C-alpha cells in the first residue's frame, strides 16, 4: 500500500504491491517494484530503478540513475528470488548500483544505517555493508564481501570476493584489496598492504587513549612481533580481557577466510 | 516496423523506422532512434538510449541507463554515420556505453555473442569484442581495442586504444594494459605483464591435456627462450603443424601493432 | 523565462524560473531546476538532471544521464544555497557528475569553455576546471581541485582534494595524483610522479621553439638542479623575464599549496 501522506510523481511507475511509508518521496521517472517497501521519509530523487524482494528503511536519499534490488552479475545466479535489505538514513548517490542475493551467497545483500555511498559505488550481491561506511566514487565490492561499522573505501578501489574490510579501517584511493584487513587498519596499494592503526578515526570517534594504545600494541602483535597467526591470536585474546576494544580482532579472525593483507 | 509481438512501453520513445523483433521488450523510458534495429526477444529493461546505425541481435538483456550506438568520444569523429552491430545473447549491464565507430577507424564498433558487459563497462568506437567475452565493472576500451573470444578484463581496468586482448587471455582486475596480450596469456599491473597461461580456463572450456601443454611450450618459446620474437614465431608456426590450437598465436602476431606486453 | 526558440521536450520537467536560451533543446525525461539557467544552443540530450543554482553558457553538448549542479558529497555541505558555473562548447558525456560547492570552499563550482568530460567523469564541489581541458571516462576529482587550461586527466585517474592540475599537463591514465602538478608536466602513476615536459602538447598548441626549450630549462631548475624550490623560484622568475610562457611556473607556485609531485 501506498501511504496516504507519500508522494508519488505522475511520471513514476509503481507496481500494485509495494509498500510506500509516510511522507516518502518517488520522484519523477522512478520505477518501483510490486516486492519493494520503502520507509518512512525515504526519497527516490528521480530516474532510480527499484525492484526485486527489497526492504528500504526510513530517511533514506537515493539519487538518480541507482539501481537498487536489480539482478546481480554472478553468472551462477538464475532469477531465484533473492533479497536486499537497506537500512535507515543512508545517502545513496548517483548511479550506485545494490544487487540482490544469490541463493549459494545466502540469498540477501544487506546495508545498515547511515552510511554514504558515492557515485557509481557498488555492492553486489550477498554483500553485508555495516553503519556509518564511506564509499567512496567508483568503490566496487565484489561478490560476498564484508564491510564493517565505520569502514572507508577510497575512491576507484576496488575489492576481491569475499573479503572482509574490518570495522574502523581506512582503504585508500587508487587500491585494489585482494585479502581481509583487521579492523582499525589503515591500508593501501595494489594490492593493498597495511598502514598501521587509523589513529585519527579512533580518535575522533569517541575511543580512549588506553583502548588506542591497546589498539596499536594488538596491531604490533600481528604485523612486527614475527610470530604467526595461530600464537598472536591468544594474546591478542589475553589483551582483550582488559581491552574490550581489541575483541573486534577476535571476532574478525573467525570470519576470516582470506588470509590477512601483509607487507 | 514494430513486430506486432513485440512490446513497447507506452513512455517509451520509438522514432518511426526503427525495427524492433517479435516478442521484444522496450521498457518504460527508452529512447530507441530510427536507425536502430532490435533483434527477437531481446529486452531493454527501461531508461535506455539506443541510436545511431545500431543492429542488436536476439534475446539480449540490456539494462538501465545504459547507451548504445551514441556518439563516440573521438574528437576526430564529425558526425558521420557510423555503425554498431550487436550479437545475440549479449547480457549488457547498467551504465554500459557503446559507441559508434569512425570513418577514420573503419566505421564500425562491433560486439559478438552471449559477452557479459558489467556495470559501466565501455566500448569506444572501432572496437571489437568477440564472443563469451566479460568485462568486468568499469572495464574500459578505448578506442579500436581487439577483445577476442572468451576473454576476460578485471574491474577497474583499462586497455590503451588499437590494444589486442587475445583470446582466452584474462587480464587482472585494477590493470592498465598499454601493449597487445598473447591468446591464452594471464596478464596483471600496471601496466599488465604476463603471469603465464590461463590452465584454469582452457580446462573449463574443453582444451586437451595434449592442447595445453602446446600453448604452454609456445608461451615459454615467447617468454622464456630469451630469443627474439622473430626467432620464435617459425617455431610456434612449426609447434602449430601438430597443435592446432597452437595458431592462435600466429593469427595474433599477424594483427599485433603495438608489440606484446612483456615483464 | 523559456525562449521562443527553445525546444522542451512534451516528457521533460522544466520548473517554473528556469531560463532557456534561444535554440537551445531540453530533450526527454529531462529535469531542469527553478534556478537554473541553460545558455543559446545548449543541448540537454535526454534523461540530465540539472539543478541548483547552475549557470550554463552556450552551445553545451550534456548526454544523457548527466547530473549537473547537484548536491555535492562533502559531509560538510548542508543544503547551502552554492553555485556551479559552466561556459561555452563543452562535451559534458554520459553520467558525468558536477557538483555545487559548499559555503566553505568558497561557494562556487566553476568550468570554462570548449572542455570534453568522458563518460562518469566527476567535478566534485568547488573545482575550477579551465578552458580546453580534457577528463578522460572516470576521471575523479576530489573537492577544491584545480584543472588549469589544456590539461589532460587519463583514463581511470583520480586526484586528491586541493590538488592543482598545471597548464598543459598530461595525466597518464591509471594514476592518482596526490600533490600539485607544474604546468607543462607529464605524470603519471600512483602517486604520479613528474616524466618531463608535456612537449608535443606545446608544439602542436603553438609555442615556439624558444618557449619550449625555456620551460624545459625551467623544468629541470625544479627537478634535476638538486637546488630546494625556494631556491629555484627566484631562477624561474628571471629566465620568465625573457621567455613570458615560464611565468605559468611562478603563478603556479602561488596557487600551489601540497607541495609538488616528485620522484
Ligand atoms: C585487485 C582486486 C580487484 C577486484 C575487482 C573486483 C571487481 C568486481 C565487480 C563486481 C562483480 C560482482 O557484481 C559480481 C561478482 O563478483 O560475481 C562473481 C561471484 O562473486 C563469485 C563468487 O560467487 O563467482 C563468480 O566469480 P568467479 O571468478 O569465482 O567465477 P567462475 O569460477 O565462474 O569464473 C568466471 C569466468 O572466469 C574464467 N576463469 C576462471 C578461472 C581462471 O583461472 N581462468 C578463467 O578464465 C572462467 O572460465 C569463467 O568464464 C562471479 N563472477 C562471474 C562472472 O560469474
Ligand atoms: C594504462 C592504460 C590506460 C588506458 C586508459 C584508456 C581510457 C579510454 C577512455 C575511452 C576513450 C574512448 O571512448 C575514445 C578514445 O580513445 O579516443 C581516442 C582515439 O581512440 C584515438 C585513436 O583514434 O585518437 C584520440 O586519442 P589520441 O591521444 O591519439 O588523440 P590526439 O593525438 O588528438 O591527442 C588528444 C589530446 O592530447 C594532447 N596531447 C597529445 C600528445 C601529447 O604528447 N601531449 C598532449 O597533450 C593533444 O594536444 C590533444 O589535445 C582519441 N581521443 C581524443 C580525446 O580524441
Ligand atoms: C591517490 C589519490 C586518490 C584520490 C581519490 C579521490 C576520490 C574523490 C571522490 C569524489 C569525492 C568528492 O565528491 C567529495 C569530497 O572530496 O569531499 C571531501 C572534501 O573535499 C574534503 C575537503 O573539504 O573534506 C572531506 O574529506 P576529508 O577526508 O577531509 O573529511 P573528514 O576529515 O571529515 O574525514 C571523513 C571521514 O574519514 C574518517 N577519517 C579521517 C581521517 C583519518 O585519518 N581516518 C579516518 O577514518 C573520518 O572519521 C570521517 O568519517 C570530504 N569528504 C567527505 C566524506 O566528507
Ligand atoms: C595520499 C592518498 C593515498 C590514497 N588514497 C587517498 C585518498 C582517498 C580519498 C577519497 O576517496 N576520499 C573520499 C572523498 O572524501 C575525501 C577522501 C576521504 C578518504 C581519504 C582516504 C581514504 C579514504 C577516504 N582521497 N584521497 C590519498
Ligand atoms: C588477486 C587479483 C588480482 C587481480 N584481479 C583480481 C580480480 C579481478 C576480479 C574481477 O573483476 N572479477 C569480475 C567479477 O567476477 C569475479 C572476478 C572474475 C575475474 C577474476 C580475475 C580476473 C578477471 C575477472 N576479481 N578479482 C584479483
Ligand atoms: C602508456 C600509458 C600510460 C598512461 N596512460 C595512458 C593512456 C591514457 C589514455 C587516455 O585516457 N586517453 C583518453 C582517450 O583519448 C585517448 C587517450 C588520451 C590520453 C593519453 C595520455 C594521457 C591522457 C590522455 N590512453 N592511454 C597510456
Amino acid at each position: 500500500m501506498i501511504d496516504k501522506s507519500a508522494f508519488v510523481h505522475p511520471t513514476a511507475i509503481v507496481e500494485e504491491g509495494a509498500s510506500i511509508g509516510a511522507n516518502a518521496h518517488i520522484g519523477p521517472f522512478c520505477i518501483v517494484g510490486p516486492h519493494v517497501e520503502i520507509g518512512e521519509g525515504t526519497v527516490l530523487k528521480s530516474h532510480v530503478v527499484v525492484n526485486g524482494h527489497t526492504k528500504i528503511g526510513r530517511d533514506n536519499e537515493i539519487y538518480q540513475f541507482a539501481s537498487i534490488g536489480e539482478v546481480n552479475q554472478d553468472l551462477k545466479y538464475a532469477g531465484e528470488p533473492t533479497r536486499v535489505e537497506i537500512g535507515d538514513r543512508n545517502r545513496i548517490r548517483e548511479s550506485v548500483t545494490i544487487h540482490r542475493g544469490t541463493v549459494q551467497g545466502g540469498g540477501l545483500t544487506k546495508v545498515g544505517s547511515d552510511n554514504l555511498l558515492m557515485i557509481n559505488a557498488h555492492i553486489a550481491h550477498d554483500c553485508t555493508v555495516g553503519n556509518r561506511c564511506i564509499l567512496a566514487n567508483n568503490a566496487t565490492l565484489a561478490g560476498h564481501v564484508s564491510v564493517d561499522d565505520f569502514a572507508i573505501i577510497g575512491g576507484m578501489t576496488a575489492v576481491h570476493q569475499f573479503c572482509i574490510i574490518g570495522a574502523h579501517v581506512m582503504v585508500g584511493g587508487c587500491s585494489g584489496v585482494a585479502q581481509d584487513v583487521p579492523p582499525y587498519v589503515i591500508a593501501q596499494g595494489n594490492h593493498a598492504t597495511p598502514f598501521g592503526v587509523n589513529i585519527e578515526g579512533l580518535k575522533r570517534r569517541g575511543f580512549s587513549r588506553e583502548a588506542i594504545t591497546a589498539i596499536r600494541n594488538a596491531y604490533k602483535l600481528i604485523y612486527r612481533s614475527g610470530k604467526t597467526l595461530d600464537e598472536v591470536k591468544p594474546e591478542i585474546a589475553e589483551l582483550a580481557e582488559t581491552y574490550p576494544e581489541v575483541k573486534a580482532f577476535t571476532d574478525f579472525f573467525a570470519r576470516s577466510t582470506r588470509g590477512l593483507i601483509r607487507h
